[PDB]
């Protein structure tokens, strides 16, 4: 149960 | 529509 920042695609 | 990476908060 961690949260971190990560990069994903993401369309817009 | 445009992709790309981005840096979110996501927990695990």
């Amino acid at each position: 149960r961690i949260c971190q920042f990560v990069l994903i695609r993401v369309c817009r």
